[PDB]
């Protein structure tokens, strides 16, 4: 019919605009390799369609490390993750890229990260207490506010990509293989993030999104922690994914959302979105999650999970929510 309405990030809108071209132009980035003979695989940690991750050891100092062996994908796709990890290196709660080597066997680039004595999230989350959830969520806001202020969107926030060393209260945001630099006006691929954490802007096919996409994904994790239902929105596919959301936030705000951005809703939604009222977060409270739920917890979640990305809270604003007052404000 007509065209979608443009959009711009409310914050960090032109951070790359004013930075040295080399900073964001990863394509012309020239990788400097290290000595792969330096590391040895010790155990498989998991895989994916773009890589296989392992636990390794630096043979020269016995230091434990994690090696991500890539799979053919395009130099551009490779340089992008490398450029990003180096621009963020040192950032709060950002996994650290220790090295970059040429894997002889696979003949593809293998990245070496700092290793974190992680505790399976599927088990860790069942033991987390109210303070912990607030605490880790806060640590994730740091990395989120840092990468955002550095002009980068993660695009794949989820438990799986958050490493935690519980005894040491240490958290790191990993896997920036889908991370991209943010340029106002640009139209991105919506085929990013993982189903359960995909934002309505992705489910509705709106391309001019921004960092606010990570806030929704982050909202999805919060909900699954305080309610002890992981994942929270269990869609069967991308279309059903939106349906599940609709069934909680209600269909009215959803339609207010596409009307506003004059989005062309895929026909396949007509027959499945239905008509649902916005449910109250209390409907998800029970005798097993009550201790983890509070007004500040719901008010916060409420400000993270909204159709209009623009209305979502920015990581920086979120760090200011009463829900984090306690979080032993370092001070020292
Ligand atoms: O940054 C990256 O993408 C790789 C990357 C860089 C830092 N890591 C990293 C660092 N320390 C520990 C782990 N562990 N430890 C146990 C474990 C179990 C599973 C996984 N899954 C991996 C994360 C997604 C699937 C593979 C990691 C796991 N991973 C990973």
């Amino acid at each position: 019919m007509s065209g979608p309405v443009p959009s711009r990030a409310r914050v960090y809108t032109d951070v790359n605009t004013h930075r040295p071209r080399e900073y964001w132009d990863y394509e012309s980035h020239v990788v400097e390799w290290g000595n792969q003979d330096d590391y040895q695989l010790v155990r498989k940690l998991g895989r994916g369609k773009y890589s296989e991750v392992f636990e390794a050891i630096n043979i020269t100092n016995n230091e434990k490390v994690v090696v991500k062996i890539l799979k053919p994908v395009k130099k551009k796709k490779i340089k992008r993750e490398i450029k990003i990890l180096e621009n963020l290196r040192g950032g709060p709660n950002i996994i650290t890229l220790a090295d970059i080597v040429k894997d002889p066997v696979s003949r593809t680039p293998a990245l070496v990260f700092e290793h974190v004595n992680n505790t399976d999230f599927k088990q860790l989350y069942q033991t987390l207490t109210d303070y912990d959830i607030r605490f880790y969520m806060y640590e994730i806001l740091k990395a989120l506010d840092y990468c955002h202020s550095m002009g980068i969107m993660h695009r794949d926030v989820k438990p799986h990509n958050v490493m935690i060393d519980h005894e040491h209260r240490k958290l790191r945001l990993i896997d920036w293989g889908l991370a991209e630099f943010y340029h106002p006006g640009q139209e991105y691929n919506v085929r990013v993030a993982s189903r359960y954490f995909k934002g309505p802007e992705l489910l509705v096919d709106y391309q001019m999104y921004d960092y606010s996409l990570d806030m929704w994904s982050l909202g999805c994790m919060l909900a699954s922690m305080i309610f002890r239902k992981e994942p929270f929105f269990h869609g069967h596919d991308n279309y059903d994914q939106l349906v599940r959301i609709a069934k909680v936030l209600g269909t009215e705000d959803l339609y207010d959302y596409i009307d506003k951005y004059n989005i062309e809703l895929d026909p396949r939604f007509n027959d499945i979105l239905g008509r649902h009222s916005r449910k109250r977060w209390e409907r998800f409270v029970h005798s097993e999650n009550q201790h983890l739920v509070s007004p500040e917890a719901l008010d916060f979640l409420d400000k993270l999970l909204r159709y209009d990305h623009q209305s979502r809270l920015t990581a920086r604003e979120a760090m200011e929510h009463p829900y984090f007052y306690t979080v032993v404000k370092d001070q020292a």
